[PDB]
C-alpha cells in the first residue's frame, strides 16, 4: 500500500542509519534488486543520532530522520530490544543500556535476571522487537514501518554463547533452545529481524 519514492521506477541511493557493515551488506542484497543502492551513514560521514525516543518506532524513525536531513537521501533505519511482558516492556528502549552507565550484554541479563528472579515460570513471556523504518524524506510524514516480533520466555540461566545481549536468556519453545544456543542461520530464519525484513520486502512488492 505504500506509495512512490521507495523503489527506484536506474538505482536509488538509500542511506542506512547505521556503521554496521553486516547489516549493510545484509540489506544492500536484500534490496538491491529493487533497485536500492544501500549505504551505510558512517560512509556519508553521519554521527550517530541521540536516541531520545520511549519506543522502538520513535527510535527508529528518529534515526532514520537524522540520517535522511544529512544527506539529503531517503533512509531506512531500526530499532530493537526485549521486552517482558511482566515487567510492562521493560527492558524495552532501555535494552542495550539496562544496566546503567558501563553496560555490557553480560551485566545487563544478569540484571533481567535478578529482576526476574521470582516471576512464575509460566509468567516469564517475552518478545524481541525489531521496527524498521523507510523514510522518502527527513519531513516525510508517512515511513513505511515494519515491526517484526518474536516470542520467547525468560531462562533463569544462561545456555548458548552465540549471538549476542540477552540471547543467552531467551528460551525459545519451538526450538526447545534459547536463541544464543541457535546457530546464526537457524536465529535469523526466525527471529524479529528476519520478520522485519520478510515485511519490508513485502509492502515495497505490494500494496
Amino acid at each position: 500500500s505504500s506509495g512512490r519514492e521507495n523503489l527506484y521506477f536506474h538505482m536509488q541511493k538509500v542511506v542506512l542509519a547505521t556503521g554496521n557493515v553486516g547489516k549493510v551488506r545484509e540489506l544492500a542484497s536484500l534490496l538491491s534488486d529493487f533497485g536500492l543502492d544501500i549505504v551505510a551513514q558512517t560512509d556519508l560521514g553521519v554521527d550517530s543520532a541521540e536516541e531520545t525516543g520511549l519506543t522502538f518506532i520513535e527510535n527508529a524513525i528518529l534515526k532514520a530522520r537524522h540520517a535522511a536531513k544529512v544527506t539529503a537521501l531517503p533512509a531506512i533505519a531500526d530499532d530493537s530490544g526485549l521486552a517482558v511482558d511482566v515487567l510492562g516492556g521493560a527492558p524495552g528502549i532501555y535494552s542495550a543500556r539496562y544496566s546503567g552507565e558501563d553496560a555490557t550484554d553480560q551485566k545487563n541479563l544478569q540484571k533481567l535476571l535478578e529482576t526476574m528472579k521470582d516471576v512464575p515460570d509460566d509468567q516469564r513471556q517475552a518478545r524481541f522487537h525489531c521496527v524498521l523504518v523507510y523514510l522518502r524524506h527527513a519531513e516525510d510524514p508517512t515511513p513505511l514501518v515494519c515491526h517484526g516480533s518474536w516470542p520467547g520466555v525468560i531462562t533463569r540461566e544462561p545456555a548458548g554463547t552465540g549471538g549476542f545481549g540477552y540471547d543467552p536468556i531467551f528460551f525459545v519453545p519451538s526450538e526447545g533452545k534459547t536463541a544464543a544456543e541457535l546457530t546464526r542461520e537457524e536465529k535469523s530464519a526466525i527471529s524479529h529481524r528476519g520478520q522485519a525484513l520478510k515485511l519490508l520486502l513485502d509492502a515495497l512488492r505490494n500494496g
